[PDB]
């Protein structure tokens, strides 16, 4: 029923805003000159980095903790998705283990543009080339993400659409090590059903956006494998970087 699907979207949207502080609507407003409250601090060179503190190893160490904040926020949101808590806890953990990262990149794009990414809850904006100027294996970490985001943001998705897109990625059913696949797939299908309804009602001009997301869902899987394997280099060659245990266990068994 369309009505039940529309209710689920509003519910997930409400959980989405609660669980996640910075919304794409908010992020765009700051990334554009639409907001009058404040103009974002721009980190274009190391100097501006030092001015804002008042290096690549530190940047990622900072990215790590926010990743941990995100894991909590995603975990807080996953519980909101009806049917998640009633699943086998083993599968609940497994679903979050492999989905968390793919979700981070999806929402990171909301805070990204071709020029750079918003940082510090929208108070700052770090340039893409500055991140590229980490020619050490760190400078490669962010170029692929920017390219995906520009293409992903071309779909012109909004928070209402993203809320359901995230939920689908969580309730995958194809992730390794799931014990009861059927009940997970049952939830995803209804979530996919609601996504199609949302996209058609929210994106009239755009056609087959449902397919575009499904294709992008596959791309996110590769981007994660690139992050994991790229991390594999750091663990061996660059022992100067350390990994937070929770993330390190998530990275375990790919
Ligand atoms: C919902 C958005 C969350 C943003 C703020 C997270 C910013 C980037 O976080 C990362 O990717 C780092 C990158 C390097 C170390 C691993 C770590 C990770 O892969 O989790």
């Amino acid at each position: 029923e369309s009505a039940d699907l529309r209710a689920l979207a509003k519910h997930l949207y409400d959980s989405y805003i609660k669980s996640f502080p910075l919304t794409k609507a908010k992020a765009r407003a700051i990334l554009t000159g639409k907001t009058t409250d404040k103009s974002p601090f721009v980190i274009y060179d190391m100097n501006s980095l030092m001015m804002g503190e008042d290096v690549a190893i530190r940047i990622f160490q900072g990215c790590q903790f926010r990743s941990v904040e995100a894991v909590q926020e995603i975990t807080e949101y996953a519980k909101s998705i009806p049917g998640f808590v009633n699943l086998d806890l083993n599968d609940q953990v497994t679903l979050l283990k492999y989905g968390v990262h793919e979700i981070i990149y999806t929402m990171l794009a909301s805070l990204m543009n071709k020029d750079g990414v918003l940082i510090s809850e929208g108070q700052g904006f770090m340039t893409r080339e500055f991140l590229k100027s980490l020619r050490k294996p760190f400078g490669d970490f962010m170029e692929p993400k920017f390219e995906f985001a520009v293409k992903f943001n071309a779909l012109e998705l909004d928070d209402s659409d993203l809320a359901i897109f995230i939920a689908v990625i969580i309730l995958s059913g194809d992730r390794p090590g799931l014990l009861n696949v059927k009940p997970i797939e049952d939830i995803q299908d209804n979530l996919l059903q609601a996504l199609e309804l949302q996209l058609k009602l929210n994106h009239p001009e755009s056609s087959q956006l449902f397919a575009k997301l499904l294709q992008k869902m596959t791309d996110l899987r590769q981007i994660v494998t690139e992050h994991v394997q790229l991390l594999q280099v750091i663990k061996k060659t660059e022992t100067d970087m350390s990994l937070h245990p929770l993330l390190q266990e998530i990275y375990k068994d790919l």
